[PDB]
Parts: structure tokens; C-alpha cells; sequence
């Protein structure tokens, strides 16, 4: 975990993300997107719960991005949440929730979800 | 937004947190439990897309809890999509994901999904 | 649970279904609209679990509703996942994924995610 | 659609389902474990919304299986939410939601999220 959390992720779409794993579970970092209405970096920050694992389980984790930066304010923001797995072919399984602002009668179709799978190779 | 968002939050279960939202779109804070495997107070840290509204919209944000404090190490984290609402009953309307670290072969079954609705009194 | 479960059910948004649970888990029925691209009447299929309970546990339950009838086809369907709670204020509680048929490239926004309580008086 | 769909499906984790595609948006079959708390055959019961497409896209469906057989009854059910697209490699991307029947207090924990892809070869 946290060593082995720090450094670049990537996913099938092709999204990257630098992470940085602080010895308090703090997760800070950069997205830079490769797919969505997201455009260039964006801030990214979570947290993880290190025991972490005499089992080789997963390190829970999680983060968001709100999607604003100097060149795009998509009135977004994204939380991604998944476990961490560590090894030869180490992986970040997780599943995200994406909120939209809406006005209250629209607010039902404001979220959606979807998963993402993220590795240290791309893809 | 983020001075409406500035503030204690409460919500049905009895749950609190307290949040700065900060100038450039940061959410720092303390989660303290009501009712589940938590105990106790949490860190929070999120992010808010501000630009948020000519149509009174509600401003996106997310935040992050892993479960770990000086009392528990719960092997988990919990991630809350949603946004802020503000006004005479201003309201956080979310949806959470909550992932506890697995094995592989139990991993399927590693996130439980659920909402919840926080307020500026309780409830 | 069956017995109780059969009849007239809405939610906070105004929507209506009526169903019959048949002896052996079937559901079947129909989900009347209220509020979103849904326009009348549409059939509603579904499964429950009866065991179900000596602690007075919910019964377990879903449906689906595809966004197709003689009026309007929205080329999408819903499916409902929640419990029956039985009692003077008997209660269906739900979480819901609405997915719609998209290209390739957009299925990645293809799902939404919410929730509803159903209940036998409106609301 | 439909005829596309009516056959069997497997996806990675083992399971196997076989569907009939009706022609009035029903689907029926049954479900056969691989991995999970269920053990045998199921029930299936869902919908499909056929217009379905002049720009290749994916038919929205759903479908739910109660957990409870001649052999096991798991107190649970799942629904699946998703699309089918068709061709040389047709498959069927899905997001799925398992409630297990819970007393009130432990309803907070009594849905689980996940995806699953299907594909008419194993896997
Ligand atoms: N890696 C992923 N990219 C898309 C999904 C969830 S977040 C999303 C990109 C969204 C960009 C902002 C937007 O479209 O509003 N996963
Ligand atoms: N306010 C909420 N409390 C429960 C749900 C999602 S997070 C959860 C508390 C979890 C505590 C840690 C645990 O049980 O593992 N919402
Ligand atoms: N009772 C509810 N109505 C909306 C949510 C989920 S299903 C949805 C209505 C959708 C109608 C069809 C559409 O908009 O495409 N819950
Ligand atoms: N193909 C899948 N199998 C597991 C996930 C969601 S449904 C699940 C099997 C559950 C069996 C019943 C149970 O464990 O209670 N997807």
C-alpha cells in the first residue's frame, strides 16, 4: 500500500493519474484525462486506510476530482472508490459516482456510475 | 456554495461533519460517527466544483473518509457523490460508496452502495 | 411479504406501479408514470425472495421497467433493488439503475444510479 | 436485438445464463451459478426496450433473479441494468445491485454494486 500506491496509474480509456500516498492515509494528486468533459489536470484528493493484511487483501481507498481547472469548469465532480492490490501485476479496482449540478427537478438524473480498473502499464 | 458549505452538517442516521471549503475548490473536515463501524471522528477531504448557477443549481462536490483513527481501523473507505443545495433549507443530497479491502475472490462483494441527505440542524 | 406486497405502491415523485406477487417469486404488474421520460403505463417484471424471517427482516425484491409502450419509446430501461418492510407503514425501499442504449463511445454515461421508497398511501 | 439476444451468455467469473428474447420486450430464462451464494439454476425474469438503432447503438435491458431455488434460498436478489450490442463480438456491459433482506437497522448495508460483461463464448 502506500509506497506501492505512489506513483502513476492508468486505465483502459487511457485517463492517468500521479498519486502521492502520505504516511497519515492522505492521497494527493494530479488527474489528467483522456476520454470525458475533462480537459488537461485536474487536483485529485483521498484517503486510504492502511492495516491495511496477513490475507493479501486489498487497501480500501478513495478520492475525488472536481471537474474545474483554468481551462474547463464542467460542474462535476467525480469519487472513486475501490481497493488497491499490490504484486507483479498491482491494480486499483474501483467504482465511481459521477454528480452533475442540476436544478431540484433534475436532480434525479444527476449521477451516474461506472467502474474503472486502473494498472502501472498502460493499459 | 462554499461559504454556504462551510459549516456543521448533519444527517438522518444521527452522523455529523464539519467542513472548510476552501478558496480554490478543497473540502477538509471531520467525520464523526452515529451509527455504523466507525467510531468516533475521521478526517474528511473532498473537492466542490464551484461556479457553480443563473438557474439555481446545485454545486457537485465529493469527499472521502477512510475508515482509520486512533480507536479503529476499520479496513474501509466511504465516498459521497453528490451536491449543495442552499437557501433557507440548504442540503447535501448524496450517494456513497463504501469499499472495504477484500481478497481477489471476495471482491465482487466488496462495495455496498447507499445516500444519504445532510442538513444545517439535525434532522 | 406476497400477500403483502400485492397492490398499489407510489413514491415522493408521484410515480405508481400495482403488482401481484405470485406464489412462486414471480411479480408482475405495471409502473404508471409521474415525472420523467416515462409517459403512462408501462409492464413491470420481476423476482422476490420469500423466506423470506423470524427478526423481522425485509423480503428482498426487483423489477424492471423497459421505457417502451404505445406512446412513447425512450430506448432505455430501469431496474428497482430493495426490500419489502411489511406493517402499519409497510415500505418498499429501492435503489435504482436506469441505463440507456448509447454508442461505443457514450457507454460510459450510460447508467444512472438513485434511489426511491415506496409506500401504500401517496406519500 | 431479441434474436440476438435470445441464447447463452457467459460471463468472466463462470456464470451462465440462457434467454429468450420475446417479442413484446420480455426476456425469461435461467441463471446458473459459478462463484457466488447460489448453487444451481434461478429464475430470470427482465425486459428489453427494442427500437432499439441507425447509429449502432446498444438495446437497454434488465432483469432480476431471486436467490432462492429447490436447493438454496439466500434471502437476496440482483438486478442487472445495462445493453446489449451485437455483432462478431456481441456482449452485454452491465451494472448490477444484490439487496439481501436485512432487519431496519442493518438496511443501510444491505446493497452491494457491481458490473458484469457477458459474451456468448466462455469468456
Ligand atoms: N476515467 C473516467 N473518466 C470518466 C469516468 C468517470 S469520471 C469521467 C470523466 C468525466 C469528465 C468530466 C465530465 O464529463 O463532466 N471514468
Ligand atoms: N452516514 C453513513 N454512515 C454509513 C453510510 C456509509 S459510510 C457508513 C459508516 C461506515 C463506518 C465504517 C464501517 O462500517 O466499515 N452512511
Ligand atoms: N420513479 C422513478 N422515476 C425515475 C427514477 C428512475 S426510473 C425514472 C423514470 C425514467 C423514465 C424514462 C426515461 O426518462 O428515460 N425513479
Ligand atoms: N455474476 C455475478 N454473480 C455475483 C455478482 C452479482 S449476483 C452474485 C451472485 C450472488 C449469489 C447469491 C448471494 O450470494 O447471495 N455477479
Amino acid at each position: 500500500a502506500e509506497a506501492g500506491i505512489t506513483g502513476t496509474w492508468y486505465n483502459q480509456l487511457g485517463s492517468t493519474f500521479i498519486v502521492t500516498a502520505g504516511a497519515d492515509g492522505a492521497l494527493t494528486g494530479t488527474y489528467e484525462s483522456a476520454v470525458g468533459n475533462a480537459e488537461s489536470r485536474y487536483v485529485l484528493t483521498g484517503r486510504y486506510d492502511s492495516a491495511p493484511a496477513t490475507d493479501g487483501s486489498g487497501t480500501a481507498l478513495g478520492w475525488t476530482v472536481a471537474w474545474k481547472n483554468n481551462y474547463r469548469n464542467a460542474h462535476s465532480a467525480t469519487t472513486w472508490s475501490g481497493q488497491y492490490v499490490g504484486g507483479a501485476e498491482a491494480r486499483i479496482n474501483t467504482q465511481w459516482l459521477l454528480t452533475s449540478g442540476t436544478t431540484e427537478a433534475n436532480a434525479w438524473k444527476s449521477t451516474l456510475v461506472g467502474h474503472d480498473t486502473f494498472t502501472k502499464v498502460k493499459p
